[PDB]
């Protein structure tokens, strides 16, 4: 696959950037709960730095691409991923062909800037039938993967709550509604304007 892995020490400066992203961008959801569990902390076990040379050469062309039709602007983000498709995009890099046709923003690989956003994707849409071993979207005890992703947003299309980007931009920025979102999704058309640079594996802790 070309895909290597480096384990990031706890005491790594890189490993404690990604660790407090995590932490610090946790949110209480609308649904108290119902998609990813109840917790307002994770139990952070292993950081691994993605290595893969063709990967991250499919996303510097993209990169350059946008730049160039956004003002020399790439609009780069670190950005949170779930999907229960975690150990196939770090090996064969994102594929917008596995989309599902009827999400909010359509057919488009999703992102979030709050890591519990992100946590109610990992088991599928809406938390899904929960882990695999329990059937539990709260479960404590099974072990999740998020990606911590290098995003090329470019122009990003602001929408509230489609198959490609609106003409002329490269991404949709969702936007909170009073009767739609309560926070800020980005969702990319094309696999290539991601490289996903960190696989966290965790838990969700259990509140006090
Ligand atoms: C109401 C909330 O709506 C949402 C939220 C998140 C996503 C989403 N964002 N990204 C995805 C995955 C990541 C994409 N898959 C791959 O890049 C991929 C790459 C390589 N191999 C694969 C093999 C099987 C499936 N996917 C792959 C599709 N998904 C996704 C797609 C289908 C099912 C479940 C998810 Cl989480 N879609 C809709
Ligand atoms: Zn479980």
């Amino acid at each position: 696959s070309g895909t290597i892995l480096i384990d990031l020490s706890p005491d790594d400066k890189e490993f404690q950037s990604v660790e407090e992203e995590m932490q610090s961008t946790v949110r209480e959801h609308r649904d108290g709960g119902h998609a990813g569990g109840i917790f307002n902390r994770y139990n952070i076990l292993k950081i691994q730095k993605v290595c893969n040379k063709k990967l991250w050469e499919r996303y510097t062309h993209r990169r350059k691409e946008v730049s160039e039709e956004n003002h020399n602007h790439a609009n780069e983000r670190m950005l949170f991923h779930g999907s229960p498709f975690v150990n196939a995009i770090i090996h064969k890099g994102f594929d917008e062909r596995h989309a599902y046709i009827g999400g909010m923003f359509g057919a488009g690989i999703y992102f979030a800037e709050n890591s519990s956003k992100s946590n109610q994707y990992v088991y599928g849409i809406g938390g899904g039938t929960g882990c695999p071993v329990h059937k539990d979207r709260s479960c404590y005890i099974c072990h999740r993967q998020l990606l911590f992703c290098r995003v090329t947003l470019g122009k990003s299309f602001l929408q509230f709550s489609m198959a490609h980007s609106p003409p002329g931009h490269h991404s949709v920025t969702g936007r909170p509604s009073v009767n739609g979102l309560a926070l800020a999704e980005y969702v990319i058309y094309r696999g290539e304007q991601a490289y996903p640079e960190y696989l966290i594996t965790y838990q969700i802790m259990r509140p006090e």
